[PDB]
């Protein structure tokens, strides 16, 4: 309580950030300690309450989603004065079920990487890029080149016209709301199709191929974010990067990813790692101390933005992520990157048409129960030295639960789990007949009159 441990990535500028700390330490005589274990975001979970947890955690924010469903982030408290300092959509990204629970830091997004000596005025629209391709093939080069294995560089021309992974609504994900099979994502994919059938482009392209053929000058363009720079830079191709083509004159989709800081719910310290946080690091003068020992990329604040922004590889990185799609930060997002990666396979090679490619993606990605359930925090509310009683937030579960399966036993040891049902009525069960001195695993399982046992159970550890 006398102090600040921030984690942060080893890659980072975790340096600037020790004397943003120490400027800190100057002004309060609060002693900032900046680590960076590795797998730092795997061990986060496992120490934050409470040991030697860190008070703050900085990573993308497509984590901290997991970790606010577990309880682990305080929900922040900035003022509205502060919230104007940073641009709307970033607030976006580090909302958990309405709530916000992390301050955006820096942002992230791909953009149009084009070589100006082949190619000094790059194609505004996906749809010029035939033309353009062909013109280039009779000097020997392509125009196009980027990674078509990953959906994540897919997605931005999947996804123009109109397509979504989940819709995001009243600052919270409508989780039956699947935007993979609608008429704009099958557009963009037939657009991508057809492209590799005119071999304009070919299927087997990966992202190692395309940055070979892009720094050795054999392709005009190809699609890649700011870790791809330094990369470049090395080849002495004369590039620049700009805003990805519109398709059907909507703008290209890229998933933005946000780096985050994100205070433990279990800090006794949460005021200062506010007043950090707010007033020392999102400041001009605390991101540039950052910045100056690794580069953030565009950054939320809109102040110092601006100033960054005088690289328009950096201004091109903001617009594009401004026009994209925040990456969702629940647990359903996992089944996406399988889903997408087969059906653009499957349409580009000719196995399916887009529209079957696209509507057994949405399946496998809606694959998932229509209601809320119990996600609780403090369940044992009352104990004998035999006997307890448990709670769980019934009332967050949808009509549709007409039961919930208990199930208790022995911590570790693995021993028979007793089981017992109560009515869908029922927010609290007493279990007893237990052994006064050993440690306890309740968990509970919400059922749903069609389906039956629903999958994300609440799960505590108790002892009498
Ligand atoms: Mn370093
Ligand atoms: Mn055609
Ligand atoms: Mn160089
Ligand atoms: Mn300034």
């Amino acid at each position: 309580t006398g102090k600040l441990v921030i984690w942060i990535n080893g890659d980072k500028g975790y340096n600037g950030l020790a004397e943003v700390g120490k400027k800190f330490e100057k002004d309060t005589g609060i002693k900032v300690t900046v680590e960076h274990p590795d797998k730092l975001e795997e061990k986060f979970p496992q120490v934050a309450a409470t040991g030697d947890g860190p008070d703050i955690i900085f990573w993308a924010h497509d984590r901290f989603g997991g970790y606010a469903q577990s309880g682990l982030l305080a929900e922040i408290t900035p003022d509205k004065a502060f919230q104007d300092k940073l641009y709307p959509f970033t607030w976006d990204a580090v909302r958990y079920n309405g709530k916000l629970i992390a301050y955006p830091i820096a942002v992230e997004a791909l953009s149009l990487i084009y070589n100006k000596d082949l190619l000094p005025n790059p194609p505004k629209t996906w749809e010029e890029i035939p033309a353009l391709d062909k013109e280039l093939k009779a000097k020997g080069k392509s125009a196009l080149m980027f990674n078509l294995q990953e959906p994540y560089f897919t997605w931005p021309l999947i996804a123009a016209d109109g397509g979504y992974a989940f819709k995001y609504e009243n600052g919270k994900y409508d989780i039956k709301d699947v935007g993979v099979d609608n008429a704009g994502a099958k557009a963009g994919l037939t657009f991508l199709v057809d492209l590799i059938k005119n071999k304009h482009m070919n299927a087997d392209t990966d992202y190692s191929i395309a940055e070979a053929a892009f720094n050795k000058g054999e392709t005009a363009m190809t699609i890649n974010g700011p870790w791809a720079w330094s990369n470049i830079d090395t080849s002495k191709v004369n590039y620049g990067v700009t805003v990805l083509p519109t398709f059907k004159g909507q703008p290209s989709k890229p998933f933005v990813g946000v780096l985050s800081a994100g205070i433990n719910a279990a800090s006794p310290n949460k005021e200062l790692a506010k007043e950090f946080l707010e007033n020392y690091l999102l400041t001009d003068e605390g991101l540039e101390a950052v910045n100056k020992d690794k580069p953030l990329g565009a950054v939320a604040l809109k102040s110092y933005e601006e100033e960054l922004a005088k690289d328009p590889r950096i201004a091109a990185t903001m617009e594009n992520a401004q026009k994209g799609e925040i990456m969702p930060n629940i647990p359903q997002m996992s089944a996406f990157w399988y889903a997408v990666r087969t059906a653009v396979i499957n349409a580009a090679s000719g196995r399916q048409t887009v529209d079957e490619a696209l509507k057994d993606a949405q399946t496998r990605i809606t694959k998932g129960s229509s209601g809320s359930s119990v996600p609780t925090n403090l369940e044992v509310v009352a104990a004998t030295p035999t006997s307890l009683l448990i709670s769980w937030d019934a009332y967050s579960s949808s009509y549709y639960v007409y039961y919930y399966r208990i199930t208790y036993g022995e911590t570790g040891g693995n021993s028979p789990v007793q089981e017992f049902t109560v009515p869908g009525s029922k927010s609290t069960a007493t279990i007893s007949g237990l052994k006064p001195g050993v440690d306890y695993t309740i968990t509970v399982y919400a059922g749903h009159y069609l389906y039956g046992l629903l999958s994300s159970p609440i799960s505590i550890n108790y002892r009498t």
